[PDB]
């Protein structure tokens, strides 16, 4: 049987020792997985996803690269809370240097809730990890019988069991009662094709996210920059447009060396280059086909190796 | 024919006798078909991009729509507006217009100069919706891409697509295909005449800030809004309105200091429920439920023109 | 406590005597509902939804009107299979003469499946039935924490727990862990405002559904008409367009007195009047904002009281 | 500049030196911008509405796209096609074109004469996608409403909207905004060069009927298709491909008689799985999995040009 390691980041999502007790619990909740793979488990952290920090990210990614280097460790499944699951998977996607499957799975309902999604999500995540076709697909998310590329996925609804979507593309595969089928695959660089390496990095650059609205202000740009932000993701109106006042504030901070990346509050689509705001002239970067919270993870990583407007924009037009 | 007034908030959404406003005059030439259906009056309320929208433009606009709609000769009011913030303007007027006559906001995802410009058709369909019988008492509506959306539900969800507008929580209330208007549903949430908000004597809207949550969040943005004098704050939290621990304490501090903290979600749809993870009652917050951060901000500025009481404000979010 | 009757149409969807044993089972699976309402239960039928017939429909609707006439019967919940659930609810919506809530609920996963949606769907359906706001909303469907108007709902996916959508509008309300919220309501005539009455009707008119495709045929029109169809729903290409050959066949059958209603295979949108095909001249009716399977239920009902092209078209432009 | 050939299957999707086809000539005048990007050749393969499409037009088209793509001077091939059946044509060529050079199908939801006609912009974006580097080896694609859709996944899902096209099971593979092409994904399912289907020596496609299931279903439509000589039948069943009992027995009879019965679903998305309610193996049916009834029909006519074997045909549905 394939050996797989489940890394728990908090509590149980679903209902001898795999290693972590949290993982032994899940294995009791779903005795089913044991006929599928040899499961070992570790407790990477003990938090809720809304408490996650860059430190936990580094910890995880580094631990994931270790596990994946071992010839007898076929894949790694990370049980994660849903709130920030898309940020962690995206990070890992640009930071894990392996062709082996890394599957993040979670649950919209407590395991103690009637009709808890967790058990089937776990059963399905495990079948995807050990599936020959998941190799080279990059980091993926398994929720509600669907398989999403980590670049494309976002949590679009607050409570629905089907809260995960890939607004710009769509899921890449499906897994129904453990049967896995892939129809597409990402074409943008991930994992072994990523230029970022976080072994040696211990702290990530500060990057704040600003939310645009009419009658906007300049004090939040100011406070982020005075608090030491290296980058600022501006979730702008429509096609990444800012209120004239905050634009002035964003132009001053870019001259002060803070990298200002224009995103959008909108929810989907690309925040294009050469639309209404002139980024070359003002010194901003356009985040293109990425939301504010994922554009931030990219900006943090970009900042660990550069701060040139042209080079960062190239990264956004690349990943 | 019915008399319709068109209030221009910026420039021509279609194309590149004087109705009253030059912009309106270029629209009428842009697509003449509109003249065979209504006697149009045009009026320039402001000349800006929707990203430059401000509370004062909002106040002037509403006050004007109310003067126009009191007139028997005026059947409807169409507002050409930029897309970026159309949803906030529409939502504001919806809790602020005291008439059941239709108030229609229309725009274009592409420049009038563009090839396959969407503005002409949206304008034409918009005149049809304004003069249709079934549009009365439906509240303020947005007409874009052959669809009719309720003001409370509409949001621009894509940066560039001609079909950028959606109502994620519900769906469009009707359709308009080459002038043919049909309604299939209607908002059961109070609006217009049934709204308790009256902007008549208001010169200024209170300041309400919106903060975007993420892992490794901070408390400096909360404090700045506080110092900058925010009367209220919308927190687009993680998942079901969840704050990062550090930023929750900062928020708790602002609520003690009298700033109204309303929890929303950066997620995009769904409700930021009560009785979820955060104890709002104990922390002194208010859950905005089925509203995105930006419309939750418009409801809060309004609420604040009347009350700062947490219970009342919660009730307002649970009603509108 | 409100009294409510659950009418079972087949087996258990979820996990003293309410009446039907199927209903006693559900009550054991979800002891929760018993603090909510006084439940009585009946077994209207013992079939899978793909076996449903017009006879079962009449039976149900007639039984529903009876129950709803009783002052102490607050609402009726019908546990139904998902395949044809939209056809039954639509029928009932135009046939139940009451202002009381009629809620259809089902399950995409077996109750014996891990993460079965049935228990929470039942818990939620019961909270909606007894909710003061569900009165006058017409017949509704409760699936996956959502409330759909019966006119608008369709099963859009074969396996997803979230397979129910209202493609043209959207759900009208939500029910999360029993908390119910309505945001919209239908504006098209239902229940007490419907002109149809099925007490006295014992058999419904035959109406076949044809599927359009390039290189289409005329033998299926022919066989439906020779088999005695009174109406034929043509699920056409795009905006209800037919292949020239089958159009000829459809024009001959309309002259032979079969009512031909143009719908679409497309999935959403209105199959408009005065688009590419001239219905007046050819004698067809345009089904407008309705799919093939729901346009068929309407045509059957229209046929119980008329067969004039103008009057039927008015019904399609009405309901 | 790159040389692109435009094959017109009907009329002008935009607008109301000779490229080679008059229609193509009107397109070039409709939007000149296209001439600054490629040297265009035009060609009228047929002049019909897409609802009149037939198997023979499909065969001629493919055979021609293959002659064109063998030529070194030909960089891509754009096919203007009516929307109604664009998805079947695209899917056919996708399992039938032996070249990795891009094959792009474009159309318009509105008449070229219409106000805010979508055809001009779609045409322009379509030329950009055909001449872009990343389009090679992506398979046949449809370009509509600023989006690039894989042929296997595309379907017209709304009767009138300019954004009628979607890929319900996956999503668009990329986007094209004012000529700027980006790809975010690609089909992992075999197409074009990797397809085992070769139409070169084929004069006719076998007859495959599609039946629509519903409660109180019948057996007379199954028998008629049988009598009419159907070689295969697509059954758009209820939910997960479920037939009404009566019609299942009729279908079982056709499978015994050598007609290939392939179970699909009228539902609209999802897969018509195996190991579901019907025992296909025992009944002799084939499950079409993640394919709608109409594309499942195109795959089956193809399969049938090679085999009638149930196992093989199932494998083909499980692969493409």
């Amino acid at each position: 049987k394939p050996q797989v390691t489940i890394l728990a980041t908090g509590g149980t999502i679903a209902g001898y020792s795999a290693g972590a007790v949290t993982v032994d619990k899940l294995l009791a909740a779903v005795p089913a997985i044991n006929d599928l793979a040899t499961i070992k488990g570790e407790q990477i952290s003990s938090i809720g996803s809304q408490e996650m920090t860059g430190k936990v990210w580094l910890k995880l990614a580094k631990r994931v690269n270790e596990l994946l280097a071992q010839k007898e460790t076929e894949a790694v499944i990370i049980t994660h809370g849903t709130d920030t699951m898309e940020e962690t998977a995206f990070f890992l996607n640009l930071t894990v240097k392996s062709q082996k499957p890394v599957v993040l799975v979670g649950a919209m309902r407590p395991g103690s809730s009637m009709s808890a999604d967790g058990p089937m999500n776990l059963y399905n995540a495990v079948n995807v990890a050990i599936n020959k076709a998941s190799t080279n697909k990059g980091v993926v998310i398994v929720m509600n019988d669907e398989i999403h590329a980590a670049r494309e996925a976002t949590k679009l609804n607050t409570t629905a069991v089907n809260a995960f979507a890939s607004p710009n593309t769509g899921k890449i595969g499906t897994v129904y009662y453990g049967k896995v089928e892939y129809f597409t695959q990402s074409v943008r660089p991930h994992t072994l094709a990523s230029e970022f390496d976080i072994s040696k990095i211990e702290e990530l650059p500060r990057v704040d996210i600003l939310y645009a609205h009419p009658d906007d202000t300049d004090v939040l740009v100011n406070a982020a920059l005075q608090a030491g932000a290296k980058g600022i993701i501006h979730a702008g109106m429509g096609n990444g447009n800012p209120f004239p006042l905050t634009q002035n504030a964003l132009e001053k901070a870019a001259k002060s060396g803070v990298v200002v990346a224009r995103s959008s509050r909108v929810g989907s689509g690309s925040t294009t280059q050469e639309a209404e705001v002139d980024d070359k002239k003002l010194g901003f970067v356009a985040t293109e086909s990425l939301n504010p919270q994922k554009a931030r993870v990219l900006l943090m990583l970009a900042l660990t190796k550069t701060s040139d407007r042209e080079a960062i924009q190239k990264i956004f037009s690349t990943y």
